[PDB]
């Protein structure tokens, strides 16, 4: 039997109000505790061009505190954890953006997930997975368990300066649906994937994708996951008791095929 940790990516407003419920009651049924990472501020995911009133030249909806029942009731059942405030203003400015303006972010929208939880948040994951060694120092102040900030092939904590490390980093080691899409095909490959990884992994939906169009296609991964010696489980569940076992890495800047764009990648040492 393998572990295979869960990653839910909430986005949008439509994602958290449809798909995030059909995602908890197909995970409830099937005896599936996931990760998922909430989009917490305004909607803007339509200004890269229902998206084409999501912001898209106007201030967005607020996600949070129009779903802020579906979130809680997440997290009573599974890790919870912070995706985005403005998911478009990460992945569009972060690159440009000060080690103050990206501590500034991440406070905004952990304090949003703490107002609609009342509970600590233990981990975060940049949108887009645009982030690198900046971000690691910028989430150094909130002290969370782990992060999902990038693509890589197993846990490790990041290295700040020789003799110090940062807060463990838990990357999403699979390629995503849209960087592959066989459809029906694509659930027989990605289980070959998770069955052959050399590492610790990490597979990563979207509840606007997962939890309505292919959610008939995610609950047929479900089973055959099931039946070929997979459990996901939630991220965090991947960490061991010590830190110290983790190997030594860092973020950096690289790029992945069927993402256009530079994201995190992990790296090994000098």
């Amino acid at each position: 039997m393998t572990k295979v940790g869960l990653r839910i990516d909430v986005d949008t407003l439509r994602g958290t109000r449809e798909g995030v419920p059909r995602l908890l009651a197909t995970l409830h049924r099937h005896g599936v505790q996931a990760s998922f990472f909430f989009s917490v501020g305004p909607d803007n995911m339509g200004r890269h061009l229902a998206a084409l009133l999501a912001g898209t030249a106007w201030p967005g909806k607020n996600i949070g505190n129009a779903n802020a029942g579906i979130i809680r009731e997440t997290a009573t059942y599974h890790e919870t954890g912070l995706h985005a405030w403005d998911h478009h203003a990460w992945q569009t400015h972060s690159g440009h953006w000060s080690i103050r303006q990206l501590e500034e972010d991440i406070a905004r929208g952990i304090t949003a997930l703490e107002a609609i939880i009342g509970k600590p948040v233990t981990c975060s994951a940049a949108a887009g997975w645009r982030a690198d060694g900046r971000v690691v120092r910028a989430k150094e102040s909130f002290n969370l368990r782990y992060n999902s900030d990038c693509r890589g092939t197993t846990l490790f904590r990041p290295l700040l300066m020789p003799g110090q490390t940062g807060t463990p980093q838990i990357p999403v080691t699979l390629p995503t649906w849209d960087e592959v899409a066989q459809a029906q095909s694509f659930n027989t490959w990605i289980i070959s994937r998770m069955l052959q990884d050399k590492g610790t992994p990490v597979y990563t939906i979207h509840a606007e994708v997962e939890g309505i169009v292919h959610q008939p296609l995610f609950e047929d991964l479900l089973v055959r996951a099931r039946d070929a010696g997979i459990t996901f489980c939630p991220l965090g569940e991947l960490l061991p008791a010590s830190p110290e076992s983790l190997p030594l890495g860092q973020i950096v800047r690289g790029h992945i095929p069927g993402r256009e764009g530079w994201l995190g990648c992990q790296q090994a040492v000098s």
